[PDB]
């Protein structure tokens, strides 16, 4: 599945409707995703995750530089279906940045996916290793001519071509307080630059 | 405001985009509101409760039955702006089904309104104790043509005129564990019909 | 068992240690139970309701008085519990203050015992309408020498003969922001004196 | 202050007090630190660091491959609270396994310091970086006379010198789905030795 489609005309949330950082009044076009549903999107993605390949023992890799307030919150819920489970299931997690990986399977876990070179290089590399298994997770995938069309295994959210923040996305070190997916006004956008 | 606006025309969501509990799976046609959104849109009410009635001693009003789970989460939300406010601030909760509500602000807390007429009979009954103010929050206010126009002062969700079950809202004491507000089948009324 | 029992040898936790409102600084002596050990020992007591109350339908009853807060987390926990039942569980809530109890297993939940006369009371007016089952669980039980004997069926904690604020326990409207259970100070109890 | 001090008397809890993951049940013996009572210890770590650090831009290091659940938690909290601080805070989250640090305000967070050889060391690196100030920060310091003297500047729980798992400390990568801090048992200490 294309996972939750968050469609070119549709607009969003008025920035009123929300919570909102008073300090990002101005630098926030909209709101896209609330926080909450990030959470129960990301709930059912790890039971997806789980059911597909939780039997056993799973690597689950953070690519840096990136999301990883979703990757905490995705092993927070694969962690809680394990622990109703009745098998205690290892599980290795570690952190990756563009030789245990042979034989294990191999869980990668993205924030955003925009174009889709870094996945497609990321893969290249792990498969290099020979892993029995690699699925890929990504939180949003966004719908860009610029995508070179990957398509990851699991999907939070596929959102039109616009500059998001909050929630996992800062940018150049703002947003992180900022908990919703938001689409980050030029005000924002010149406030914040490097 | 009229609150977050569903349309008629908005579909959903597909029941395979969340962690909807299995048996239920036939009972429901679309998740409307994820429990993750309405928390988000709780917590912005919250804020504008204690900004159109923090300046005098709230009286919080759930109404019976069938309403508390929303009154519960939209307690803690403005507990936690009191907490944070620097200030004692003392608050009366209490239960109401069809003289300290003197001189206080009076916040009558409902899930959802569909022909208004319950709380236009309660409105009318409070006003007589004479209130310093009386003010009328909802989580749902549903379309429905039967609707004899009463609009309430904080507004969830405006949705469609659906039969909606879950969070907060039961069908003869089934759906209690569900966390999201979907809309319920054919099946579903037929089955636990009492 | 008599649950999480707080010694009279345990000073509890300096108020330092823990995030409690600055208003309150100097109206608290210690914190007797985190609000986040509140969470996890309500939890498992959800599980003992129903381990011996879950085969039967049951009437949750809260007691008027000011467990609300402590109902609503524990009736929480019995909804997650059901949800990954695969089983659809009707159940009823009500509120009680000082006739569909026919033959239903009866929960009463209360958030404090003190001397024990209200549950006594109470078991007395319900037990005539002759339910099936009659149970008691309560958040918190005092080791008070004017204790008329009675021990609830569940028991969150058994604490010492102190006068408590936080979390469900509300002193004149005051501390209902206050999320927990902490000894009230002399200044305290004089400041918010009704 | 040394934190939450758990004595050398102290037995912890039963583990038929608190919700445990059932397989398990023969692999540990108390539970020294139920999940939400890190939490509310947490929360205030976020707060002793904002105020005395959290001024201005801070560089937050998570020590690998150690306790990256606090490492996410606390910085849950930090977000939290500069949601609220009426100015757009930037921060830097990073991650080491033992130029950029040079004048800001670095933080490391650790989840246990048992020896302390680990921090005296990434201590003398960063130090030689010139930063504005290093401050660690550790979930649990282990009272053990294998200590070589190193007392971090914020400290969550001082705990005795027994082996404990649970919440982001794991065993042979096992453990990691129970969120309590638990004492293993020399049963589970040979069951996933692996
Ligand atoms: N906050 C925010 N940052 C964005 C957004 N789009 C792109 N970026 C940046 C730019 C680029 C830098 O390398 N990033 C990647 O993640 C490469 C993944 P690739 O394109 O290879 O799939 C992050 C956005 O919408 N919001
Ligand atoms: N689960 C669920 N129950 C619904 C829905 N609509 C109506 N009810 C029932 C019927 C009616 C009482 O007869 N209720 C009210 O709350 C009166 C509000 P009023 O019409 O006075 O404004 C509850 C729905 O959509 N979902
Ligand atoms: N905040 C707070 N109030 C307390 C505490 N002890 C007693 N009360 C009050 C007084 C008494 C009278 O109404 N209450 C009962 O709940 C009856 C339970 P009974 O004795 O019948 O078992 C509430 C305390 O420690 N903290
Ligand atoms: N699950 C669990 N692991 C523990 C515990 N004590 C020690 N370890 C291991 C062993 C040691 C070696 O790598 N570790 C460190 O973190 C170095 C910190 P140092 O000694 O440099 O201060 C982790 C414990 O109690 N529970
Ligand atoms: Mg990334
Ligand atoms: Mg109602
Ligand atoms: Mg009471
Ligand atoms: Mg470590």
């Amino acid at each position: 599945s294309p996972g939750v489609v968050i469609s070119d005309d549709e607009p969003g949330y008025d920035l009123d409707l929300f919570a909102i950082p008073n300090h990002y009044a101005e630098d926030l076009e909209r709101v896209f995703i609330p926080h909450g549903l990030i959470m129960d999107r990301t709930e059912r993605l790890a039971r997806d995750v789980m059911k597909e390949m939780g039997g056993h023992h799973i690597v689950a890799l953070c690519v840096l530089k990136g999301g990883y307030k979703f990757f905490a919150d995705l092993l927070d819920y694969i962690k809680a279906l394990n622990r109703n489970s009745d098998r205690s299931i290892p599980m290795t997690v570690d952190f990756i940045r563009l030789s245990t990986l042979t034989g294990k399977n191999v869980l990668i876990v993205e924030d955003i996916i925009d174009t889709g070179k870094t996945m497609q290089t990321l893969l290249s590399l792990v498969r290099q290793y020979n892993p029995k298994m690699v699925k890929v997770a990504s939180l949003l995938v966004k719908r860009t001519p610029r995508s070179v069309g990957y398509k990851p295994d699991f999907v939070g959210f596929e959102i039109p071509d616009k500059f998001v923040v909050g929630y996992a996305l800062d940018y150049n070190e703002y947003f992180r307080d900022l908990n919703h997916v938001a689409v980050i006004s030029e005000t924002g956008k010149a406030k914040y630059k490097a």
